[PDB]
């Protein structure tokens, strides 16, 4: 009874059944990222009581959506599942119900923004393999709800979706001051900022080897950013306590990582790139966000 | 490669998934005879090999149609199958790959006639319980596909859907002369016509009871089809040799009738009305129509 959810999981679904009759090859073609299918619903005086009678439904470059899904260790057959077996929850932004998958409402600059970028983009995900801490989009889509019209994109959850997070950082790296919000504290988990950090004294206790890898992919994604002028990222970082509420699927939550052994308390850690889509200049702000991240971790 | 019929099979498919997911109630409502639904797909630089780019389907009263099919005991999931696991063959019909229905191209005067007598047809059908002589309508559909627009009504076979047929007649029982093409006689199976009955001696060894069925049957739909305005409507009449290439379901193939015991050779006829939506008058046409089938039975 949220019309454009409704739409939302009624368009996934035909996205990826349309998608399941194509033969998909090795390799995009250029033309696959100018490509779109559109579908228009009317319905008159028939099926009311779940679908609207009259909307839209846009899905960009499917097949460059499908390559980069598969390419992230996705089968198109649960992606579906994920969308559709029941409604997306809310809370800006919606996340799939089995806690896969995160829905943002972006604006057509952002969309615009996104297909200006999306060949490279791809090509960075070919050459590191898949292996990057960059935002994985899934899919992007136009919903039309007689008169209203949002642009949706979908990721993979930073998170895991079985093992729940006690806290939740949202890290810039910035000069001018970050700092939480009091009416966000009193939500169950608020998100706190680079202060809430550098304040209380917070800790991540991970072995010498996995903090390696990780400034390493760091540094690469957060470059390749920087290249194509985009800033104004973050990195989310989320706790997972053990010994509250922990042994993950590193194939399902592909960001985390295990505390050492020495660490104070049985801690998991989820951290990724989010927000890249916004493009005191692009160059140094990686910089910047690459010298915090050094010293936090 | 018949584009046309990819949107019909696309369309039919589409249809039932939609109707999969809308709850049945027992009756049909005054709306669901005016009702349809409009499905515009647009694919630019997408999915090239199998849809066309730009096509439309439109299901006429959907509602109607599905609770038609479940009264003629025909199931959706069966009904999408016959239609969309393989191609519709040609011959100007076309017929479901498992021999099941019939696919007509009819005129947009057809679909309004269709749409003028559907609601007293659905009352027909509820009254007599569907057990009936007349046409089975199944679904009807609007396609275009880039510039073309045709429509298309889907029925029920008359014949078998297993048991071949090496005899066809056409009859109307009209006074102006009936007689079968040499070019159509040259064809595996020719399609005669009244005389080639009235001439060449044809006997339909029918028991008096069958018999008595059928045309207490035949009467009431054609008294029916005549308060309508409707004629010129044929009995299509099929023999089944048993001793050629003959036991039938008259679950699938209802139309079936053995022959009585003293049949000089196996046979089983299928014998039922066909085109009826053409609106020397009516009235007496039935009864013309009535008084001949008396004679050659
Ligand atoms: C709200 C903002 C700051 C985060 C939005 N965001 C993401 N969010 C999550 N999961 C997520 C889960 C939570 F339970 C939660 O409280 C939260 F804040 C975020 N995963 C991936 C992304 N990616 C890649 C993104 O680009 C953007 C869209
Ligand atoms: C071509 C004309 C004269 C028949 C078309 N017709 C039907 N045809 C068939 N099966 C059929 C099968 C054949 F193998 C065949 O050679 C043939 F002639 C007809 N069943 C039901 C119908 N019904 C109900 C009809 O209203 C109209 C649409």
């Amino acid at each position: 009874s949220d019309p454009l959810l409704s739409v939302l999981m009624w368009g996934v679904n035909h996205s990826i059944n349309e998608l399941s009759h194509v033969q998909i090859p090795v390799m995009l073609m250029p033309d696959d990222f100018k490509a779109y299918s559109k579908i228009k619903v009317d319905n008159h005086l028939f099926n009311k009581e779940n679908m609207p009678s009259h909307f839209k439904f846009k899905e960009y470059c499917p097949m460059v959506f499908r390559n980069l899904r598969e390419r992230f260790g996705i089968d198109d057959q649960d992606f579906q599942n994920s969308l559709t077996r029941s409604a997306p929850l809310p809370n800006r932004f919606h996340t799939s119900y089995d806690k896969r998958y995160i829905i943002k409402t972006i604006t057509s600059e952002d969309v615009a923004e996104m297909h200006n970028i999306l060949k490279k983009y791809h090509q960075y995900i070919v050459e590191c393999h898949g292996i990057t801490l960059l935002p994985q989009f899934l899919g992007m889509y136009r919903l039309n709800v007689d008169g209203v019209e949002i642009y949706v994109i979908v990721t993979r959850n930073v998170f895991s979706h079985r093992l729940s997070v006690y806290r939740k950082y949202d890290l810039k790296g910035s000069t001018v001051a970050r700092e939480a919000s009091d009416k966000e504290k009193a939500k169950e988990l608020p998100t706190l900022k680079d202060n809430d950090f550098i304040n209380e004294g917070q800790k991540i206790y991970i072995d010498d080897n996995n903090k390696k890898v990780f400034l390493e992919k760091l540094k690469k994604d957060v470059e390749f950013l920087a290249q194509l002028k985009l800033m104004d990222y973050s990195l989310l970082v989320g706790i997972h306590d053990v010994e509250r509420a922990g042994e993950f699927d590193p194939n399902i939550d592909v960001y985390g990582i295990k505390c050492h052994e020495n660490s104070p308390r049985k801690e998991v850690y989820f951290m990724a790139i989010i927000d890249i889509l916004t493009h005191v200049n692009p160059e140094q702000y990686s910089k910047r966000f690459l010298d915090f991240i050094g010293h936090i971790l």
